[PDB]
């Protein structure tokens, strides 16, 4: 019966909402913070260094160390780094996954690049989606930051990182590896830095396909809140329960625990 | 052991290839027209009104009636207006895909259209493809010209008007009704023209996935010419073999036919 | 202002319902055949011969020519006939599609036949679906006589002639020319018989993935009757709406026509 | 310029094959227990219990402890076990899968099992497939033992695990969680049992769709040996080189290690 030992969290949708509070969010970080038990804030965002996302939380009352920010940019330089294929890149994205790589050491080469790296960019061209083609037809290690289809805006549910390596994909049968939540790299990596074994850790997130597979496909226990992507009607119809699903974090006690 | 009787040809790879020329493919018209055969060109590239082709092939040594041409573009305006959904459209392709479609007396609606159609777009960019994408969720019937995944160029195999439709599916969920070879629409539309029975048709082309399994697919016997796309070495390994495949259109007589 | 001139229609669903009646169905039939327009009876059904679907419809008070009736099976037997690439086949499926194949003249080839054919087969096993992919491999022409992934059953909805094809094309990389609705071949084979131009036509049907599909994907109107598979609630969540969605037949007067 | 400090190893194609042997292989093992170093032989098979491996390596002159032997059985076992849905099961598969899940508690529910399980099935039957089908679609959590889309054997390619699980993913729009490799579930159990960081751990095997890519899904390095699956020819055009390719695994001198 004993209590879950780490906790690895999603951000928007669960903590806050776009540019509003979700109060019972900012509560769980205080109560885990009060009771001393780890955590990681687990993101698919690739636009925001883990200074601007702790920067961005102090105005949702959360105060947290820099080290439990984990992004999918993080991951994707991590994995980079890890594969040891050679310090040239193409990148798809945004400047904050452009920054990143570059500061990890990764020089832009338009034609043989060990890597071609592909997010959203909100400026995405043809011709940028012509030089990536080519550069994986000419053998490059293709990755995808997140898998993602779709990105909410105040337009609408607009194409995501998903969908722009979809086009990649049809254009050189090559499927990316895809680094961000629900696949295994950010989730094993979050959990390095965690420090608490697979099965005493439980994911706790807002979107069903992305925080809750992440969960399901990896083995580790699942807490869906129904604050953000996925919709209290939907529960009903998922084909795999999480492990829990709660109305508010705040009806979380931390007693809860693995077959426990 | 009737001949067959009338004859739909691809373009570029068949009659000529790119910038030069397939003088045999120039006879194989010539040779039509000297036995009054009926016949008709068709072609997934929309970025030329039937003028312009018929103006290129006199390069070629070819004069064909401009009534013998027909593209997916002209078989995108014919589908539109059969399906007879509304006269507004949100398009993404070329200027003559576009100014096609406003000829025909489509409004652009960015918003609301009835239809979104999805072309190769030299200069495509992420907010075209959100518009297109709020568009298609909205309920607009989506089209895609033709379905091929890449375009050579002098830089090499290039994303293709199927690959942009591909970022759109993945985006939507919504598959598109793809217009253009080996689709149905664009043969049945140039079957009609050609005004001979299917079963007295023969398909002729380069590339096997548009061309041969446009036969294939839809029931029409099949000429593989090993002049473009689909080379010499890749015929053993094809899954269904085409009805002929030739070297050179010098090889053909014209006596050919089904089951003859 | 002309009204349509010929109907495509399907069965089970539309015409009756299982052992169940659809009185109104019937009187759509008794009507085209007091007005003399011309229709058939268009089914993916490989279950039964012609003149058993006629005799079955006997019973539901539907005197059809048995002319009228054209099944995914016929359909399936013209296709090899045309194709013309050997009489030897091997074949998944119940007796009816069996014995079709066999009387049209193939004979069972279990190593190196023409074709391998795929319907439903209610004892399917292991050992038909590795003879069937070593002789797909081995590069038979593979024909699915139709796609439909499920077939509804008093048990509830079971794998249908599609999942059967979605196995063989796991197994071999090869994808199936699918015969039945919505693709064209079945199609294009019931407006020949019908005689009557593609836009003086329309499908009628209760089933959007296969009746109005067929419509929306080879361009001939379409009429969606919700008596059966696709229901009510669905109507307003269609990508594509239909040309016209009545909740029953007896709503048609036969003045409808295209773009009338 | 550490060595690697552990090894996930396949079994046959790298370590022997089918009822040959590859004596490179078991002089591989052999210098690994000289040298202390520990290692996991890790298969996709479900046919055997551990026991059954141990007895038949000691064929091919490899005596390895019990506990080294870990196969997809196990770890579906162990993925059931952790989700801890309840003690059903429905099972496709060989005895060797359904005596270990029936031996871990989990009874036969026909109806409304927690978990679905399918692995390869040399008898696999219409019926079964149903079953499972109306399970899934009824709520339970379906599971495939490994993804392999075909299995060798003396008649040829014939299908696989995974080409079951095709056919029930077409029927009920249900993915499997897969568990075998390349996918993590089987990797991360494997490498908890190794006890040695993933940073210092190689995966070795023969076959690029299942090992090579475990290792690079799952940010493990990789030894490709080319004794088995994949060919020497497909090196080349393989879209992701392994970390290294050897011909044989005698030119291994285990001094080889990560960023090293
Ligand atoms: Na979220
Ligand atoms: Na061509
Ligand atoms: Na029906
Ligand atoms: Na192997």
């Amino acid at each position: 019966s004993l209590a879950y030992k780490g906790y690895l969290i999603d951000l928007d949708g669960t903590i806050y909402k776009g540019k509003s509070r979700i109060p019972a969010g900012e509560r769980f970080i205080e109560r885990l913070q009060e009771k001393g038990i780890p955590y990681m804030l687990v993101t698919n965002n690739t636009t925001r260094t883990p200074e601007s996302v702790q920067e961005m939380l102090r105005g949702f009352n959360v105060e947290t160390p820099l080290e439990t920010i984990y992004t999918a940019t993080m991951a994707t330089v991590d994995y980079m780094n890890d594969m040891n294929r050679g310090k040239t890149a193409y990148v798809i994205g945004e400047e904050g996954l452009k920054k990143a790589i570059a500061d990890a050491g990764y020089v832009e080469d338009t034609k043989n690049p060990a890597y071609v790296v592909v997010g959203l960019d909100w400026n995405v061209t043809y011709d940028k989606l012509a030089t990536a083609t080519l550069a994986i037809q000419n053998g490059a290690l293709f990755i995808g930051t997140n898998p993602d289809l779709n990105i909410p805006t105040e337009r609408g549910l607009l194409p995501g990182a998903g969908s722009l390596n979809a086009l990649l994909e049809a254009a050189t049968r090559i499927k990316p590896v895809f680094i961000g939540k629900p696949n295994a790299i950010i989730m094993n990596k979050a959990l390095e830095i965690l420090n608490i074994p697979r099965n005493q850790a439980v994911m706790v997130g807002d979107n069903y396909l992305t925080d809750i597979m992440a969960g399901i496909n990896n083995d580790i226990d699942t807490l869906l809140v129904t604050t953000g992507f996925t919709t209290v009607e939907e529960v009903p119809d998922l084909p795999i329960q999480p492990s829990y699903v709660l109305a508010s974090l705040d009806e979380w006690t931390f007693n809860e625990g693995h077959h426990h």
